[PDB]
């Protein structure tokens, strides 16, 4: 009856993120963002819930970039929404 | 000025999109397969307004949430479609 964890769930966002930083058809600048998400969510200074506020507001910035794949769109909101479910 | 977006239908359709995978999944438990079903065919409920509808989606994948019997791979992509979900308004 397995809840999914803390751990597990930056696991598997950051691995969505890793998943945008190597595709390497995506532009530089967002795919930077992508990474600078992915180490805000490493940052052991701080807890979860504002790592998890430092990789919103990354993902957010880049969203307003005029050249990001519907695909790579589609990806930033699933990992935004999921960021948002994180709380404790 | 509001933020660059997919609009309501395409994460509509993500959604959906995302639930026929587990559908389709031979390696789920046919219980959770048909909640997954059960919660797509929610989604296109007409008779119901959209945050009523996702939240009934929701509900389907909560109550089967709580399955012992569910796949770790499965668990992480309904968390998806929740975490998803939970953003249409």
């Amino acid at each position: 009856a397995k809840k999914l964890s803390p751990a597990d769930k930056l696991k598997n966002i950051s691995s969505m993120l890793e998943e945008i930083v190597e595709d390497t058809t995506v532009p530089r600048n967002i795919r930077a963002a992508a990474d600078n998400a992915k180490n805000a969510l490493h940052n052991e200074e701080q807890e979860l819930i504002v790592r998890s506020a430092t990789a919103i507001q990354y993902l957010d910035d880049i969203s307003e970039d005029p050249n990001m794949p519907i695909h790579t769109r589609t990806q930033i909101w699933g990992i935004v929404s999921e960021l948002e479910t994180i709380k404790n």
